[PDB]
């Protein structure tokens, strides 16, 4: 239960190799290309996610993404907490 | 075709009225609160749709938007160009 509802998915490169950054723990951050002009979006993932992130991505590779759109203030920053990624290709 | 894919379903309250804002044309624009702290979204439509979101759509209301996130540099603003907005309430 709740009342709302955030659901983000896109399929996009990764423009750049993921960033390993572990907490408290494992964070592994990336941005995708997602073109209609593009739309850039910074990619966010925890835990066993992160790791297969890190372990498994590389820049160029098409995923998809499953997550939430994180308007994070204070100065709004948008980000992809994924709970979801696969290779496409 | 593209090999791209970019879709946002958010639910939430109208946290304020919609602004109608003609182009060249219709185009309305507004905010909804997306509680998890909250996360707060400018909503764009356009046709139709900008028609049915300004003269129906009020502060307080609970909407269901199908879009895209726009990523919109040049200096990242992110908007969700709307395709669908329903009432929830």
């Amino acid at each position: 239960h709740m009342s709302f509802f955030n659901k983000i998915i896109l399929i996009g490169r990764l423009v750049r190799d993921p960033e390993e950054r572990y907490t408290l723990t494992p964070v592994t951050t990336f941005t995708i290309a997602v073109d209609r002009t593009t739309d850039f979006f910074r990619i966010v993932t925890f835990g066993r996610l992160a790791e297969f992130a890190r372990t498994y991505l590389t820049k160029g590779r098409l995923v998809l993404v499953e997550g939430e759109m994180r308007m994070r203030r204070k100065r709004v920053s948008p980000e992809v907490v994924a709970n979801v990624v696969r290779f496409m290709d």
